[PDB]
């Protein structure tokens, strides 16, 4: 296909591709974080078992929803969503966290991971605002407000 | 009633009436587009019949929700929503599209119509932002993000 | 090569019935739009009650519109599907800027009276030509709308 | 066991038995048609598989409900509903249609079967009207109105 | 001017409304009888028939509501007192039926009357083009014919 | 059929029959009241039509449930519940109230009827307490508490 | 200081808790008997009674839970072993009841005992102002009185 | 002209009971607000468990508040319906900045103990004057809250 | 290359598919018989058995669908005509059964055949490692064994 | 705890505390308004009783949802939500409104109260925008758009 | 009542009775275990109260369903299921465990009980396999797979 | 001190089975990711049908992943829980940029063929060592996936 000044949804192509690149790095972080959270669910031991087995599942279920919506936003911008483990490991800032078996280590892992997601989502929000990409802005807004609330709760548990 | 500087919801009257005028032109486009989409539903033939009879119904059902919310926003701004076929035909940019019986013509009709809605919604969003009409902005934001996603899907089908 | 259509009915009578059904559809469409207007524009202490009631009514009209268009298709005919087409064919007039409960409610009685008369004429034609599927549709619409006209009129007493 | 002028529901015995006989011939046709449609469901192949495996299930599910009601109407007229494969095969006009594995063959088989059913139901409706058997008439009216709509859809797919 | 509110002939509609009111009286006495069957059943059929009688009177109650509303729709007054119903009904009050067969036979006999009356109303409505009334009768007849088959099967 | 000192539920036969007689008089009042309220539902006209057609249906629906329970309480006491219109008309204090077509008339009819029911239920409650018939007492307690609330609401509407 | 955790008299509450525990023992043996009725029924009443017995034991199980919790609420220990229940119960173990009438009569007789015990507890709770216990008894009595009417109607 | 009120009860006794019920309502209202505070402010590893539990509890209090106000109305009396009114009448004190599970849980035991005592006094008055509808309400509240106090206390052991 | 689409032995799968087709023929004749039992029942068992027969044929229909699909899964052709079924079935057409015991006995005898055939198929599938077919048989056997206990309890 | 430049969710501490202060004043207004609306529900008399008893309940139910979300946003900003009647009475602008028994007085009370909420929410929205507090902005946006719609409806009723 | 070579389901009578005897011993163990677990539910105290009052209810609810199915399997084999407390106490290996009021004691009691049940079920599975009793085998397979998972969870909590 | 594990099975055989199950899990994980890709990247007139179908399929894989990991835990073993671990162990290769229905559908057939073979080997090992819980899991997966492979293949004919 020939390059076009505007994409199918009527946004500037260059600016949309920059946004999609940043969204793809975000998606990489989500994917590694989701995997870590699945591990937290599986591997928890001790008297927090039932509570946190269930909490971690709630948390990764909500991440999975976001992963779906994020890949769709990338497609919506006429860009390619990263869709391999190898690709995600190359791009992610969040590290693989394995053999976390205690509530506090897993919960702190979540806090630290969400702190990266929030930071990256605020940067994307700002960039999207600069060019009037309201669809991308709106998505980041939703993610930020939800995850700020969650970060409050996780930190409350850890006090 | 005497003219007032601010309307019942506490927004500037003049600016609200300008926004309502633009919203009413949008509503006209929605109404003609909805009608076209009902036609697409009724008149589809060939092996895409079941799939697209159902898809077109999904699409016009979602448009009807938006039409409802848009007329209510106009009322909320203390303005009059256009509420006649004659009025809508005078104001709409989207043309009446009749006797579309094939999937591709109908699907392309949708793409082209949504492209007008998105363009008009972005203009309204910008105007609303200029005066701090957050309620109107928020509505446009919702419509844009949803319809961008749909435009991606429709164009995917057409590839 | 055959005097009958896809579903096995006489083609000429089916086209005659489809034409009548299309004129009925035009009336429904203008009527539905008027009713949307009644819903949006109602003011005064009847606001919540009638905002809800008018929504119930136009919702039910919408479903009937669906079924009518499909009945026209079922008779191998073309359903009208444009505002410009409906305005040319409809007897029911556009009714705008009705903001008072009694105005709007009387409008509904007046429109359903037109629909009922039209539906009865179609029912008679369908019955005498053996189009039971069209007759049955008209029967459902008539019985439901007679009940509704009783209620609307009751409210207006 | 003594012959009676009127049956338990108060209709003429002779006229009701004639109607029951015609309804039993209808039931025979439904049953072979149902079996054929089950076959269409099971045997479809190629890219229409998911869509038509589902659509054929919808269709035979609806036929099954009509078979139930028809048999009960025959019982309601104080008559014996046919209830054996061998009986149905003797009485049915609709033939067994096996090894239909493509959409068009199966869909055309449905149009052809419904065409027979419609004709037969109209004949029963007319007979029932002659003697005032409203309960039988009303059943035929329901079946005709629903199957006419279906035939429109099936034919649309085949265009 | 020549028709009632719903566009039908006034004289014909009043005649139909009168017949429907007599029908309503019969339904009301029958419903009461069936409540009694529900309450008073004894024996090993208790659970099954206590439930079955409730199902039957529940369906009658729905029909009663629709009948009254059809009368109102025809611009007539639905009878709405026990004393009015007792004057108009053909179905007799049936008390102290405690046996499954007695109560079930009672239902068969009562439905016989409803079906007969409904068929007469259907015929008259058809004659005069009152499709809304015809359609109601048609629904009631087809449902009750089915029920009469079932009740009689139980009694065999 | 031999008279017994105690009934099947283990209460005194004589005292239970006296309670059953009072409950039957209550049932007679409920039944006439229910019929009146059905009439109010059917016959309302004017601008209260939708609101009161609905409210009267709610009210008679609740009465019907109480009629069911009362009759079953009478049976539970090994007594015969009245089950004929002619019986109810002989025993009821509440009179037939026909051709009530306006909100105030019908709503005042409900206040007046419930006032009779409340008085009667309180008398039965007191009698049941005298001999320890807790099952009857508990039924009256439920009916009183619910109908007092209702009377407040009906009277509020009438102000 | 003068009352237990919930503000009632300690001695009175212990007396009520003891009676409630004896009640619990009876419910538990009765529930077991009713499970057996469900499992072992034979004959043409199989489907109806297999279902009806399940309904009855399901409701008993709910009452068992509430009883134990009321005992706990009174700061007492609910009995919670088969051996304890067998020592305390008046209702006897009923095994190998395979006939509808035998099992249904068994239910009538068992409920007779529950109702008697519940009425005694109600009286004592009323005397001492234990409304929470009174209210529980009231609910159980009214429900079971109804059931006893139904069971006996079936047996007529 | 009559010593009795709309619902047929003695007016003097009904006003006495309504006054007591209003003081009960005041206590409920302050207690509900404290419980909202417990829900918002809990910290530590009991966070999710108690955030949920405190919500369950104040939700149930809210429903009881509804019903109490309506019972007061039903007795032809005026339900208190202002914060300033509740603070003047309540015995239960405002309890703020409770961030620890045991603090908050013990607060709940302490408040329900006050409610139970108050409800028992009303129950007794209602029973001796024949106000069965008020008695019945109190009965429901007492039985439910005795069970709850058992549970809360159990958690604290 | 050595296996069918799902990775099983072709010859073994065709042998299993043949047996499953004979099973399908039996289910289809049995289902038809059970529809007849539902329609034709008379007497005081009418409501209970009209319902019970419907429950039983509903469950058979589900099994029929799964059987045909298992045959297809094994790359074979499911029989799909009445004339094919009548040629293959061992269960005979049973018409004009109007009595509860006759129809219930009919069900017992038919399930006897299904269970026997299912056990043979299970054994063969186990021998050849066709776990998917084994698992289907296992489910059908366990369900139908339970049902046979219930049907026989009713007949006692 | 030592003062920190940024809070747990990664926002500037000082700016977040200013926002939380404004949010707490908003919460005070909500709480007094909710209480007033409960009074409106309880105390309504006359023929609007059923309609407005139900409407006022809808309205206070929706306020309660907002109160919950607002206190959680304050916590999310690492601030203390006001949680006493005394505190709310000190901070609120909306006055206690008691003994409102007529539809128009209660409905006007609602209009006037919502007008304060909207005004305060727009101010908070603006402040939050100035520092990029998107989570707070998004909440205000939701509240404004919903309450503007409601204000339209309430004023419609009052016309 | 005459002894038969095969039972009603068509299996060997002798082998089925041996299996029924082993299943009855299993049922005895389930019943004592269930009673113990009910006790754990009722008697828990301390800060695990809400979590374990709920978890123990889940566990005994599941046991109850298995008790139902086991008894019915025994009946299906034409055998008499034990159905008395005194019978269960004679046959059970699992002992009565009363006055368990702490999480660890109760949770360890569950591990110990399930360990007995698993061993017993494996023995029955093996016996059933010897003679081709697939229906009994399949029941044991379900119980084993579910209880192994449970034991993992209970042990995790205890770490 | 014992040759058996927490759930009563032989520790050595349980570790052998857990290792095989972990390699199965690795395959599932790569396969699930490929299927997500198929869902996101499909284009052409099969878009809606396959976007839905691929979602149904990866949803079902996700549940199986859950259960597999838990079965590994149940055997007192460690489930692999990192992308890097799965890529080292998986036989199924990453399959990216599949935008055509037939490509993606054939990919699914090819992957399920690998899973089925692997599951059959585990089933055999579990059966011969008496691990009925593992055998049962494999049985469920095999029967469901054989049916799915029939359907997918049918679509491709
Ligand atoms: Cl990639
Ligand atoms: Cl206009
Ligand atoms: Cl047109
Ligand atoms: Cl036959
Ligand atoms: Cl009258
Ligand atoms: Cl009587
Ligand atoms: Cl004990
Ligand atoms: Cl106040
Ligand atoms: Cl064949
Ligand atoms: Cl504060
Ligand atoms: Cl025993
Ligand atoms: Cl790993």
């Amino acid at each position: 296909s020939n390059a076009m000044a505007t994409n199918l949804i009527g946004l500037d192509t260059t600016q949309s591709q920059k946004l999609a690149n940043a969204l793809n790095n975000l998606l990489a972080n989500y994917q590694v974080f989701y995997m870590n959270t699945r591990g937290y669910h599986w591997n928890i031991q001790g008297k927090e078992f039932f509570e946190l087995h269930a909490k971690f599942e709630e948390i990764y279920t909500d991440l999975q929803l976001k992963i779906d919506e994020l890949a769709e936003r990338i497609l919506t911008l006429s860009a390619r969503p990263m869709h391999s483990f190898s690709g995600y490991l190359k791009a992610a800032q969040i590290k693989e966290h394995t053999d976390s078996i205690d509530g506090r280590s897993s919960m702190q892992g979540l806090v630290d991971g969400f702190s990266i997601l929030l930071h990256q989502q605020r940067d994307i929000l700002e960039l999207a605002g600069e060019t009037g990409d309201e669809g991308t802005s709106a998505l980041m807004s939703d993610y930020i407000r939800e995850q700020e609330k969650l970060v409050w709760m996780l930190n409350a548990w850890l006090k």
